[PDB]
């Protein structure tokens, strides 16, 4: 909840000012043009700074935490797996998983169980990146396996490291060596596996490149006459925690924002039922859903995912009207920016056609740094079309199939810090079936 006290602070003393603890301190952005300024014009002037002493354990040399040539030549590696024929298939995975999910929910529905969405999204998140990034599937939705519980037990340190900086107003050291080991031996033999298999294909590598019977980014990085062991481990590392932990959160507050407002409900079912019907989403649905994709677009500006982004400057700069020197530690509140008064009308609404549904969707270009679901500038997600298609698919495909409300007697959905938005206790709902079992499928075109 860190960032919650920042709003207040950031409505009283303007888009910059420094917090400070004791004799340390973090100066804290709040201004569209100031996060402009930092992240895109100048961005030559700032390093991840803390952010990488918290990752660095087990992203190491991944994209998120690393700065200069390092970051720059494993950029451009790896962007060019993320083509659009590379999303193009992996939507057809988004569906598969989605489809398992809503099995899940489909048995509890008949049951009058009560299901806690949170974990649930997180299951499917951690599946769909497994096998969109490396092949492997954990089948998380099904099962629990001792690589499972590695990963979220690396994932909760992830959270502890995240909180630690943050001013407030062995055994489990062990615990993280050896899941930190399961999952690099894992992905060893994915590796070794995939290496095999490049050996004995016979396609010609382009710029298009994507092997059918194993689409993943290491595939495509593999087969591209790629770096070291540890080099792949961290880049895979890294693009399995970047798309796990935020599309979890993205869906998990979609679905409670959902539950604040009925009147979008009723038009976001209208349009899944007349688009896609019981249909896995296509390629071609993602430019039919403009009521979903809203939704999402809204989601990510109300519940942002990181809710603040980090910096150190590394030279003289000026923010705002302000001279700074070199060894700030800097907070983008994400939050902040996407909830300021004053460049958003009615700003704490859930309204996903805040923007026009025919218009064009809402990026940091177009809403000028008011808006930021991906980052901007060089450092700006590579994951972007991936993740929006990824959301909107799983959104769709629930909502179609189901009405969600919140339990009875459920526990009170709050915040926490950490790197991503969770939730105190869950997002305990009630799931009723929409359709029926004896119900034809419905193919809509
Ligand atoms: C809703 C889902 C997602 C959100 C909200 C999100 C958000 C972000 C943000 C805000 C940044 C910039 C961080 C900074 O500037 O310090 C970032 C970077 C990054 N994200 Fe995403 N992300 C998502 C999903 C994904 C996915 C699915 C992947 C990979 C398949 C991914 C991989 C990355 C990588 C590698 C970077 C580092 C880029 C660089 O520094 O060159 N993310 N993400
Ligand atoms: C950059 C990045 C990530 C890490 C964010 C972190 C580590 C945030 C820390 C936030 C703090 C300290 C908030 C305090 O209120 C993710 C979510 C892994 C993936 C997407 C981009």
């Amino acid at each position: 909840a860190f960032f919650i006290p920042l709003y207040e602070l950031f409505l009283t003393y303007g888009g910059i000012f420094r917090l400070t603890f004791g004799p340390k301190s973090f100066l804290i952005v709040s201004d569209p043009s100031i996060a402009k300024h930092i992240l895109k014009d100048n961005a030559k002037a700032y390093s991840k700074g803390i952010l990488a002493e918290i990752l660095d354990f087990v992203m190491g040399k991944g994209l998120i935490p690393a700065d200069g040539e390092i970051w720059r030549r494993r950029r451009r590696a790896i962007v060019p797996a993320l083509h659009q024929k590379y999303v193009a298939a992996m939507i057809s995975l988004f569906g598969e998983a989605s489809d398992r999910l809503c099995q899940k929910l489909d048995a509890a529905a008949l049951k009058g169980e009560e299901v806690e969405m949170e974990s649930l999204f997180s299951r499917l998140t951690l599946d769909i990146i497994g096998k969109a990034v490396f092949n492997y599937d954990f089948d998380s939705l099904t099962n629990d396996t001792g690589v499972i519980e590695a990963v979220y037990t690396v994932l909760r340190e992830a959270e502890d490291r995240s909180v630690s900086p943050i001013p407030v107003w062995s055994p489990r050291q062990r615990k993280v060596a050896t899941s930190l080991k399961l999952i690099n031996d894992t992905l060893d033999d994915l590796i070794a596996t995939c290496k095999r298999m490049v050996e004995e294909e016979e396609l010609q590598f382009h710029e298009e490149y994507m092997n059918e019977r194993d689409p993943s980014i290491l595939h495509f990085l593999l087969a591209s006459g790629d770096v070291s062991s540890k080099q792949l481990r961290d880049d895979l590392m890294t693009m399995l925690i970047a798309g796990h932990e935020t599309s979890a959160a993205v869906l998990t507050w979609t679905f409670y924002l959902l539950t604040t407002e009925p009147s979008v409900v009723a038009k976001l079912q209208e349009e899944v039922d007349s688009v896609i019907g019981d249909r896995f989403p296509t390629i071609q649905d993602m430019k039919k859903l403009k009521y979903t994709t809203r939704v999402m677009n809204e989601s990510l500006r109300l519940y942002p995912q990181p809710p603040v982004l980090i910096r150190r400057s590394i030279d003289n700069d000026i923010l705002g009207e302000y001279p700074i020197k070199r060894g700030e530690d800097i907070f983008i509140s994400v939050w902040n920016l996407h909830r300021s008064p004053l460049h958003w009308d009615d700003a704490e609404k859930f309204n996903p056609e805040r923007w026009p549904l025919d218009g064009p969707n809402p990026n940091e270009t177009n809403q000028n740094f008011s808006y930021l679901p991906f980052g901007g500038g060089p450092r700006k997600c590579i994951g972007d079309m991936f993740a929006s298609f990824e959301n909107v698919v799983a959104i769709a495909m629930l909502i179609r199939r189901f009405n969600f409300q919140i339990a009875p007697g459920a526990p009170p959905v709050k915040m926490t810090t950490g790197a991503t938005i969770h939730t105190t206790e869950g997002l305990k709902l009630t799931v009723t079936k929409r359709t029926k079992p004896l119900d034809i499928p419905s193919v809509p075109i």
